[PDB]
């Protein structure tokens, strides 16, 4: 019926009711689990029940329930949806809905933070220049010289017959990856193709191995166009090792803040196509994720070799060493550079407390196993041992189609 | 395309679609509306016994898909000894409301459960699996000599082999044959009058069950626990095995000489004894099996979970770490040195071990077999990924499709 969800640690038990409020489909069936893949496979009454649905939970949220706003806003609503086929939010709302969506967000384990976070209301944009000065306030802010806040900008809904706003891409700050025609890449391979795109629209790319990329920015129907952020407001930090004096000459850095800006905000049926939201970093992205990937920097064996390791077999567990003194020089140097970050023990830590005041908030709390333990030192940290149930709850945050 | 799961790996950016799932005909845990992939133990995944024999129409489907398997994998489906070996079992069951198997069946029928565990990152050794036919077993004494028989062949004096030993099948009114133990060998856990434990605090409960059965306890962190073995409607019988049949490792470091000093230690054969092994609907209650160890399991698991030994931290504190704060890493750089520890020790000693890169690189190499033999290859993401170095090894990169396929080895309830 309801899941009876298990700490092995700990022997506690809890049940998740939460998940009977779920009205969207995820991937499994009872004759196969899908759990562990990255993406999904693929009118008026739906957005209707949508918009109630939400227009409850903000009027509930503010402990106003029943009262005559209360009933006021569904008939507004439903006004303008009968209509016009949609309709527009107010700034409160739009405020408590995508701090809702945060919350809700099953492979966050930062979701401790979900009550704070500064929204910024983008919608009156009308332009790519317009969407350019909108970022750049938002960077500055959620950058706050290394005292990192979060922060999301909301650019204007999808509206029906009329192209989208978006942005190109998928962080705000990402280094271009440059293909070598002999087969390697000099830079970030995960943005090979955002790199391409940016040439072909005009940009006159580096050669280097962390040159910040431009921004391609859409307006509706309008070609993309291209944005160079001032590099002031790019912070970045050298990667540099407490012990390995060495290590600082790898020529290693990583930015400050991680700022995701091609993901869907979904509110009461209402879909932001331009959202972009930021943080701050979990040392285990940059120093597991983006810098050993063998499909990303995949600097192990080179760490490895400077270590003086035998790299000649798996049995020396050289991968293991290296990689826990490559996540070391990411905690040292964002330390020393006053710049926000946390490591994966603290931040397993507070989702575990998470996990429990959303247990007494709404009895359940939907976490995706697979992307809340980390990468690496998985069952040393207490969200090992914690068994979870997925699911999807509105509003949320939703992958969407690449533009292009 | 095709209306199968499409399965990518992110490393290489290469794509398959599972069609072996098409085969499964149990549900699993999951639903459209939540996933509960991560629950070690959910309902479906459960069993219970059955006092009266189980529906014989419920039987004769599963006996029959058994052996349309079982005459798919000789290459005669179709044939005439196909026919007659479905009118058999179906003459057998209307007669007995239960049937047995041929020898060779129940040697494809282990080996095709061991291929079918999704839990398992082992499986590139499915096809070597040697069988021990233990159905002609009668007494707790003959099961003891089966087990005692078991550990000599399997743990070879240090090169390992697999093997399972296969015990009569659960039968209409006649109690089960059981193995109580959770292992062949396990270390006792002694809880202590301040409510700590010595030992192992996994084996709390089968500990005392021991006591309760005229064992005598010792007092130590590593005493071998004796075996708690059930013949059909008896009390177990406990036996003690003897300690030149436990082989076990003392761990060393190869270069922190005050690792020794530890005075730690595992056993050589992980061989598991309380799990169901079913086959064609028949229900094997003891068949206990074993391989050889990932070195994570001893080292990350048994060693340094904090409800298992839990020695992380005195580990740190030799190593003179600073374990006051998280953003030192403490945890991590002990437990690296642990399993090195032991993967150094295994090898020394001339045990058969495998490290989690090894493992998850021959675990990859499996699913390729896998895609070509059948289509796919069910496997539970959570369970394969290693507990420490994940993202360093290349299935953590490889998305997976979990389901149950039959026969499969099964969890039982504890037989107290
Ligand atoms: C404040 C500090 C934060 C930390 C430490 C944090 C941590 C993380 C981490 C480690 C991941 C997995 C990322 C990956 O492996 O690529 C993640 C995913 C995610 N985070 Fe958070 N986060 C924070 C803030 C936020 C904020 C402000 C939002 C939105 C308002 C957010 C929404 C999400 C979403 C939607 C995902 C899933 C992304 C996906 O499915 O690809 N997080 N977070
Ligand atoms: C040959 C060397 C083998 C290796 C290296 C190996 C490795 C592993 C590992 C690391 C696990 C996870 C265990 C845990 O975390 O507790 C596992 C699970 C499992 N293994 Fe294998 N295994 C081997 C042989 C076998 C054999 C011979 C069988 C049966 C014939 C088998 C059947 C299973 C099953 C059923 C599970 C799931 C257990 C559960 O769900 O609790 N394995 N194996
Ligand atoms: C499928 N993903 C791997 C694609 C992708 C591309 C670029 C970035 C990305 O990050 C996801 C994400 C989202 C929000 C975050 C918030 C804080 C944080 N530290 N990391 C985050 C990480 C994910
Ligand atoms: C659900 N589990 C935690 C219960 C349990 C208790 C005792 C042992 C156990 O191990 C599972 C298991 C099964 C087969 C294995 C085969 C080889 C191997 N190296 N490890 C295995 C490990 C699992
Ligand atoms: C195949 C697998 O689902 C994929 O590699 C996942 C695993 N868990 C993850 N967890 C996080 N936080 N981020 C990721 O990108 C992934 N990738
Ligand atoms: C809660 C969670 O499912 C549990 O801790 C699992 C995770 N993955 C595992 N993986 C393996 N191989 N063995 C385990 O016991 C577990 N435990
Ligand atoms: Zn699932």
């Amino acid at each position: 019926k309801f899941p009876r969800v298990k700490n092995w640690e700990l022997g506690s038990i809890t049940y998740d009711t939460l998940c009977a409020q779920s009205q969207q489909d995820g991937p499994c069936t009872p004759r196969r689990c899908l759990g562990s893949l990255v993406l999904p496979r693929k009118p008026a009454e739906q957005l209707l029940s949508q918009a109630r649905d939400f227009i409850n939970q903000y009027y509930s949220s503010i402990k106003r329930s029943g009262s005559q706003a209360h009933e006021e806003r569904l008939q507004e609503v439903e006004a303008e949806v009968a209509s016009t086929g949609t309709y527009h939010l107010r700034e409160s709302e739009l405020v408590f809905g995508a701090k809702q969506a945060w919350r809700n967000a099953p492979r966050c384990v930062g979701r401790i933070q979900w009550g704070k976070l500064q929204v910024f209301d983008a919608r009156d944009c009308s332009s790519a220049q317009e969407m350019f000065t909108y970022i750049c306030n938002h960077i500055k802010y959620a950058t706050n010289r290394g005292n990192l806040r979060s922060a999301i900008t909301v650019f204007p809904q999808r509206a029906p017959g009329r192209g989208d706003f978006r942005i190109w891409n998928s962080q705000l700050v990402r280094y271009a990856g440059y293909r070598q025609q002999d087969g390697s890449v000099r830079g970030d391979p995960a943005n090979v193709e955002i790199t391409e795109l940016c040439i072909q629209h005009g940009w006159t790319p580096g050669n280097g191995r962390f040159d910040v990329l431009p921004l391609l920015l859409q307006a509706p129907d309008e070609a993309p166009e291209l944005f160079v952020l001032p590099p002031e407001l790019v912070l970045e930090v050298p990667l540099e090792h407490p012990t390995l004096e060495w290590f600082a000459a790898l020529g290693l850095r990583w930015y400050a803040l991680p700022a995701v800006s091609n993901m869907l905000l979904e509110i009461g049926g209402l879909e932001f196509s331009a959202a972009p939201f930021s943080g701050w970093y979990m040392s285990t992205e940059i120093g597991t994720r983006n810098l050993c990937d063998p499909h990303r920097y995949n600097i192990l064996e080179d760490v490895a070799v400077c270590m003086d390791l035998d790299t000649r077999t798996t049995s020396s567990l050289w991968k293991d060493k290296a990689a826990v003194e490559i996540n070391l020089a990411v905690l040292h140097s964002f330390q020393l550079a006053k710049v926000t970050i946390v490591d994966h023990h603290a931040a397993t830590v507070s989702f575990m407390k998470h996990l429990d005041n959303e247990q007494k908030a709404r009895g359940g709390c939907p976490a995706d196993w697979a992307w809340i333990v980390p990468p690496i030192s998985g069952s040393l940290t207490p969200v090992f041992h914690q068994e979870m149930v997925n699911y999807i709850l509105s509003p949320a945050f939703r992958y969407q189609p690449d533009p292009w």
